[PDB]
């Protein structure tokens, strides 16, 4: 046996064939962690996260499904178990981002943003509650801009991930009968496509600098004067899984490199 | 003739104000010398007795029928109030449920029927209050000490629903500060309405084996004061968020639990 690994343990990750999911299913899959890959579009992607896992020494599997569903996450995780036998550890991540002045938002930008990052990673839960091992691992995805940060034109977003950290909290009450952890990453800025997305957002004037201008500005955030990258989400969910995380329960770890 | 902590000349709307808490909200405001809009979608005869309340302290009230589930009927609410008394300059958005049950037996029906009002409801409240309140308005949202503060079995839903309420009025406040419209929430621990005595069980060990005064009588002794929340307690805070002196908080969720945390 060895501290921090998870040789013999079988994890799925939401919306795992890019960005951060991506780095937690390689790193689950270094730790020696059988992986079910989840995406809902990105299939080359996936396969090619999946080659990863395989390239380490381990196994893993690509499977669509649209997180949004709730007969397509338990349809997930049926074929998840029917695949590797069991199931340990299961990470929340899929999430899109969202950006508008309160007095803009519509009823489909709101149903958008909410149906995946709350309604679908509390379903993704209930699913992992439903099919996982005693002594298993649930991980969910928060925001610094959940409690942390406060961007205007925001609130979608930040509101749907506060939802999160309420729910994780909660969850690690009822997940106790099967002795199941629960908790939440909360990432600040981490270099994906997200990013790319949204920086400007997060900048007065961002318009008016260059995407790298944004990234370096970024960087200046934490006082170790560097990004936060997908690596260092999945470093902590790595911690978290592990038999040695078993203690950290119900908590929301805020990822930003101390911006905050 | 300008009193501190009153609401002479304004016009205020609670939502779910024919019972409960809000009740108690529409009523204080309308002491306060505000004109009140009463919201209900189901108790109209109680809506009709909080709005004769209102008219036999000196100040008056119309009552409107809108479920705050659907967003046109949100907006045709805010478009009758601003009609009705020619502006509106405080919004609180009180309407809410509550749910019990462990994860493993939470349907999406359930899901749905919760954060439809809680917090999709209680978002596009504040929305259509932004678009028709008059500049240096308020908005009031309600969240629960049970989001963040108090931590309860089988809850998830409900204090996930309210969550995303003070993630909400945070944001909120950046985005109305060009109106310069305040947002808070207040987030009520056990406070003594039909929602109290409907699920007090689910809040005590084994509470099915007390009695509904008993249970009462238990939360009481939650708070160092010794003593039940009472909807007049939320109506206190609520009615000096919304005053003049109360400008200065903002975006901020007060727990009002008699200090329960
Ligand atoms: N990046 C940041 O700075 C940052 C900061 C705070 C929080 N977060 C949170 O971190 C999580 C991942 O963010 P990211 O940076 O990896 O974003 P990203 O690079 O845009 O990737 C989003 C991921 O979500 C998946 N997804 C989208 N819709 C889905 C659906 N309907 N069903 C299943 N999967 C779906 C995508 O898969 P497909 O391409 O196959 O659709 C993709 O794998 C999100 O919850 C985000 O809110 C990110
Ligand atoms: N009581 C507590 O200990 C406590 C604690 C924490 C938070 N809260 C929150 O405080 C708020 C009020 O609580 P309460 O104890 O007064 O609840 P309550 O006694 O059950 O009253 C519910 C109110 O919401 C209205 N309502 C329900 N569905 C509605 C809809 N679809 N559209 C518009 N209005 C609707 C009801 O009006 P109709 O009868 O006409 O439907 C009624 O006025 C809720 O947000 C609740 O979550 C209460
Ligand atoms: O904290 C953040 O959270 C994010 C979350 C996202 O999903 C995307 C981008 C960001 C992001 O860009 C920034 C730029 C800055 O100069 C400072 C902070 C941030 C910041
Ligand atoms: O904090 C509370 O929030 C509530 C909210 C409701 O809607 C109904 C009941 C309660 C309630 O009952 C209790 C009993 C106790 O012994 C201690 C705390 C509470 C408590």
């Amino acid at each position: 046996y060895i501290p921090g690994r998870l040789d013999g343990k079988v994890a799925l990750v939401t919306g795992s064939g890019r960005g951060i999911g991506a780095a937690v299913a390689v790193h689950l899959g270094r730790l020696g962690a059988k992986v079910v890959v989840n995406y809902a579009n990105s299939t080359k992607d996936a396969e090619k996260v999946v080659s990863e896992i395989k390239a380490l020494g381990s196994d893993a599997i690509a499977i669509k499904a649209d997180i949004r569903q709730v007969p397509e996450i338990v349809k997930l995780f049926d074929q998840a178990v029917a695949h590797f036998g069991h199931l340990d550890i299961a990470v929340s991540n899929s999430g899109v981002v969202s950006f508008g002045h309160l007095k803009d938002v519509t009823e489909e930008e709101f149903d958008r943003v909410f149906s995946l990052n709350t309604r679908g990673q509390f379903f993704v839960a209930r699913e992992a509650y439903r099919h996982l091992t005693e002594g298993g691992r649930i991980v969910l995805t928060s925001s610094n801009t959940s409690k942390d940060f406060s961007v205007p034109k925001h609130s979608l977003y930040s509101g749907s991930k506060g939802a999160v950290d309420s729910f994780v909290r909660i969850f690690s009450k009822d997940c106790g009968d099967k002795k199941i952890t629960v908790n939440a990453v909360a990432p600040g800025g981490t270099v994906t496509d997200m990013f790319h997305e949204v920086s400007h957002h997060y900048i007065p004037n961002g318009t008016s600098y260059t995407a790298e201008q944004r990234q370096q500005m970024a960087a200046h955030a934490s006082p170790l004067h560097r990004n936060g990258w997908p690596q260092d989400v999945a470093n902590v969910v790595g911690f978290l899984v592990s038999k040695e995380g078993e203690w950290v329960n119900g908590k929301v770890l805020t990822l930003d490199g101390g911006a905050a």
